[PDB]
């Protein structure tokens, strides 16, 4: 609709690898080529280089759709109708892998804005908020280690706003939740097989890619509350035409969200568990918990 790109092709949460081996057997060859490709010469001077380097990647990456879902008898209407609000359809495929061409996609979808008109997101704020694909794609990369934060070029002050700018902004953020959602749900459930697995080593990697993507999604959650301020604004002009309203996320059944909140709950065993074995993570986590959930308000509604 010319305000995001459609459609957004996403997995089945559902499907998601569940341990850190069948993960990287699955993801890993297609995530370090992203990583390559986001990193390499040049593509950090500017937020102009970075977008360049976001779409070679995703260019030269041989693309793994097998085309829309369909018949799906897991999916409800509460799901579908959540899903075409914001455009997104389903693809068939390596899921695993479609997650890294929904991530390459919905921030390129980010940096189109950032590019033309900036963005007036707090500099710290937008540091987590797009160091949530590097620590998304460097951890799917190699699932074992913690990925390590590469630098991040700044957005200029926010230009002019545009006619609904707050509406490209609004629909292409919904984009990074669930792209980040299905992220967040795969070191949750890793660093919870990996804790039933007597996997130290791959339970404190899972949970720091999980940490610095919770991290991710409080920036998230701010971009999506900015441009949903600046929609709130954007609507007191008196409209003689029926007011045309902003799509909004019905409930908490969004079907990646549903994913995760359910890999989260169950994983408090494991949360403990590395912190009795000496972990910093389990503490700055529950940071990052708390600063998402506080971030709700503002951008969802039955919130
Ligand atoms: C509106 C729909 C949203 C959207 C845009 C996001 N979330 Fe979620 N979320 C929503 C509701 C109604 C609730 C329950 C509130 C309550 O019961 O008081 C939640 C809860 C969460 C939680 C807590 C999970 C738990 O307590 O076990 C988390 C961690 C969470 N939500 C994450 C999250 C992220 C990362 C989002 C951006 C991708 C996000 N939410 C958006 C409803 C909504």
């Amino acid at each position: 609709a010319q305000v995001a790109t459609v459609p957004f092709r996403l997995g089945r949460p559902e499907e998601l690898p569940g341990t850190l081996d069948e993960l990287r057997a699955a993801v890993s060859a297609r995530a370090g080529e992203a990583v390559r490709g986001l990193n390499r010469p040049g593509a950090r001077t500017d937020l102009a280089a970075l977008l360049a380097a976001t779409e070679r990647t995703r260019a030269a990456l041989a693309p793994v759709g097998a085309g829309p879902v369909g018949d799906d008898p897991s999916e409800s209407e509460a799901n579908r109708d959540n899903d075409l609000a914001f455009g997104i359809v389903r693809t068939r495929g390596p899921v695993a892998e479609l997650l890294v061409d929904a991530a390459l996609a919905a921030l390129a979808g980010i940096l189109e804005v950032a590019v033309d008109r900036g963005s007036d997101l707090e500099d710290a704020a937008w540091q987590r908020f797009i160091g949530g694909f590097d620590a998304l794609l460097g951890w799917l990369a190699d699932p074992h280690s913690a990925p390590r934060p590469a630098t991040v070029p700044g957005a200029g002050p926010a230009g002019p706003p545009v006619h609904q700018d707050a509406l490209r902004r609004w629909v292409r953020g919904h984009h990074v939740f669930m792209v980040l959602a299905q992220g967040c749900a795969l070191a949750t459930a890793c660093l919870r097989d990996s804790a039933a697995r007597g996997d130290l080593p791959g339970a404190e990697a899972s949970a720091a890619a999980a940490e610095a993507l919770m991290r991710g999604c409080q920036g998230a959650l701010l971009y999506a509350g900015d441009a949903n301020r600046e929609q709130y604004n954007e609507q007191i002009r008196p409209t003689l035409m029926p007011p045309v309203a902003p799509p909004k996320m019905s409930g908490l059944h969004w079907r990646d969200h549903e994913v995760l909140i359910k890999e989260l709950a169950g994983s408090r065993d494991a949360w403990e568990w590395l912190s009795a074995q000496g972990s910093e993570r389990p503490a700055t986590f529950r940071a990052a918990l708390a600063e998402t959930y506080d971030s709700h308000i503002g951008v969802c509604g039955h919130f």
